[PDB]
């Protein structure tokens, strides 16, 4: 195992390391190291981009380093951790209020890629095979970049996973909202690479959102789980057993969910996986992130030059700047004389994209 | 140790097993199996009745097989778990919205029973000591069923506890409000039978209300612990000890509120119990749960033919329904011209049960 | 070790302890100990002052016994426990809703000191640099004193530690807002009164609040830890390190920002500490305590006589005690005829300090 974290001088030599990768979830890895440098300064590693691999060259994560440590120090070595998560895990740090006008999903989890993260084309792709409808009017409301983005794939059952370029040396973001978004087909063994521990657990447009819903509690139906050695298992993957005292579904195919991971110096890697069935009435869909509860009113004031800017509807346009909260050009939302006057804006049941006029003020 | 499934034909071989039972909740027993056939499927198991026995014939819990796993495989057995629950921990399988109209909570609890889950008087008996009210209006809103039948019963101090009917074979709730629902009386030991392991932690209509509040925080201002090998022993019961190097309180007589519970075949039964002393001048009282918070505002449209359904108050009868998420004729509410017309409900400091009209669309 | 609990005939001799210090909130000390009485009662000991000392007479914590724990008992003796917490963990016990008129963030925490709590100038003191202009008016809704008062100096970034007043033998609260409360100045060792086990962790009026926030991220951007023997190590003090193995942060000096401590008979005093570096330009802030959500309307009456109390911005007076869940005094709310009339307030952005009529019942 080899950890490159770009621009540093002081040797890196692995000594434990633990790794999460999940699907619709920017991956971590816990990576602890020995070096003969006692002083590695944070401002060498933090912000500065990692690639973590498994040597046979297997298997690489590209990413940036998000947390440094300086663990303990002996005579000659200093230990040390990192943590290495995906580009896309930065966007836990940009929280602005923005309404987004007329767009997609796919088309607004985009903008919010390339506008405030310079995410580019190579860095992430869209392998859609359902259509999505533009929305008028979608909020952001006190919300993080990523659990907005994640909220709207999850809310209409687009997933993603991770994948390397070869070339770039980069991770990409993948999206599918289908079963040929999966990759086939490894075959394992039980139990050189391997499969064995083997356990399962079973518990109890639209229209479209029904389906979306349905399949989703299908997810949370059937949890099957395993350990392996094999270096190449990811989420994402449909594998399938040998076996054959393996259970039934194992040898049908599996879809990887999950993967928890790790290895040291005398251990070496092993990983224990989750993962739902192959079936061709359902599909791979994340947990639904719950909506942002709109509870009190938003000050708005009314545009116009100066009468009112009011469409065919009525459905006064309003903004809501006052505090830099607000995204430039996405201040303002179309909303049901006067008009630069301030009024209050409500919610019906709590919902951001439900919003009304209560309220003059 | 036995487990009964009915409709099995694989045998079942208790391995090892983890209980709880606690009072005002459904208990919830964890047991693990082995069996000759490997491959039991979770259909010939997932809504299932199951048996649950300590062997003398001493106790049985009753309930529905709510969980199950396939653990591993060996040359010649496999090993399983399965998750034993009461009927009454499917309503939390239902959450749909509903207006009770003139009302008592009992009456509503037996209702949610009857209706939703075929629960049919042999499965359910109330032995209230106190007389409760009829309520005008009382709203279920994004609550399951447990979750709001038990803040019903918890606002007003109603408890529960499971109890076995020997010739039907089947779990029955017996509601109670008082201490003549405590069903007495043990006399251990100390340490065939025992307690042992005695330890104690103290901390720092109406009306009525004031008067549950008061019992409730008497209620977590004493908690009493111990541990058991007692297969009688159980919430519900009111137990003394033999002693005398046992603490005054455990000689006075304690009312189990909670066990855990445990054996396997190389270790059998043990439990911890929760208890709270015997006391004249109070009663078990269970925690409150919190009521759903009511942000932003319901529409709903004003009903008759055709003016207004008006009632010597006005008070106009409102209608919620749009979305079946509300149950058959539990979605119209009497609130505080024109009248066919769309209003907007909102809730004085977020209580569900003080609507009013805001609000006109 | 010794703990001296006031009027306890009953000998205490100290078995195990773990105790919790850390700035801005209250200790908490979970101590062990057994007696020669087998059935020492809660009412000698529950709400009784506390003594613990570190024996050479090194530190005490002066407080209150907040739990009482029977443990077990044998032939000839009984184990026990008690929490130690200073008086201002009580604050936790009282939570009435109030208003609070024309006051600074200090004036406001010294009344619910003073008023509720009956502390007196000894127990409690400000050495604040900045200056804290006086609010119009600043509510106190659904949260505890402690809730509260801790809130209020978090958002505003003073915070505090505690000190022992050796002649009157109490514990006293002391405020600051930068860098000069810090105390000077210890330096260890490495490793009589030691320091070891280094580490660090990075990741990635006004005005003012955005100094506040800035530094608030400064705080949680560098976790500076460590282990130690030194019986004067606490929270509140600035130490440095001799080393020189240690890292260069420990050497500049670092601010102690919590404590987690223990012993036992057969193991004796070791400290973990968590720290800060020392810096000119940011010091110590505590964690911001969201504020509550205010969703749903609050009665109020309009008061005067009798034509309506309203002064020059109307702006009306008025009340909101209806239910003694107001503080004397503290119940009327400045709030933009008829006037004994019936209105709903309702809170801009769910901010309890941002109210608004809505609002006529």
């Amino acid at each position: 195992h080899k950890l490159k974290i770009r621009g540093l001088q002081s040797p890196v030599d692995v000594l434990t390391f633990e790794g999460r990768e999940q699907l619709s979830t920017p991956f971590r890895y816990d990576i602890q190291f020995t070096s003969s440098d006692k002083a590695i300064a944070p401002e060498s590693v933090l912000m500065q981009d990692g690639a973590f691999s498994l040597t046979a060259a297997l298997r690489t994560l590209h990413g940036v380093i998000t947390g440094f440590k300086h663990l303990s120090s002996s005579q000659d070595e200093a230990r040390y951790e990192v943590r290495l998560e995906p580009r896309m895990a930065l966007l836990t740090r940009s929280r602005q209020n923005a309404i987004y006008q007329n767009q997609t999903v796919p088309q607004i989890v985009e903008k919010i890629l390339r506008e405030r993260h310079q995410m580019r084309g190579q860095d992430f792709v869209f392998n859609l095979k359902s259509e999505y409808p533009a929305r008028e009017q979608v909020m952001q409301y006190g919300e993080d970049d990523l659990t907005f983005v994640s909220r709207l794939l999850s809310e209409v059952g687009i997933w993603f996973r991770f994948a390397t370029d070869a070339r770039l040396k980069i991770e990409v973001i993948e999206f599918y909202d289908d079963q040929s978004g999966y990759e086939r087909g490894l075959t394992l063994p039980l139990r050189t690479e391997a499969v064995w521990g083997l356990n399962t657990a079973y518990s109890v447009s639209g229209a479209f959102y029904a389906r979306i819903r349905h399949e989703r509690y299908l997810n949370e139906q059937a949890i099957l789980k395993g350990q392996s050695t094999s270096s190449l298992l990811m989420p994402g993957l449909e594998i399938k057993v040998q076996g054959d005292d393996a259970p039934a579904v194992f040898r049908k195919g599996v879809l990887i969910t999950g993967v928890t991971t790790s290895a040291a110096r005398d251990r070496s890697y092993e990983l224990t996986f989750t993962a739902i069935p192959y079936s061709e009435r359902y599909g791979y869909r994340p947990a639904l992130i719950p909506r942002p509860v709109m509870a009190g009113t938003l000050p708005a004031r009314v545009t116009s030059d100066i009468y009112a800017h009011i469409d065919k509807d009525g459905r006064y346009r309003v903004n809501l700047d006052f505090r830099d909260t607000w995204k430039p050009g996405y201040e303002s939302l179309w909303v049901r004389l006067l008009a630069g006057t301030e009024v209050s804006i409500a919610f019906e049941e709590g919902n951001p994209d439900r919003p009304y006029i209560a309220g003059v003020k």
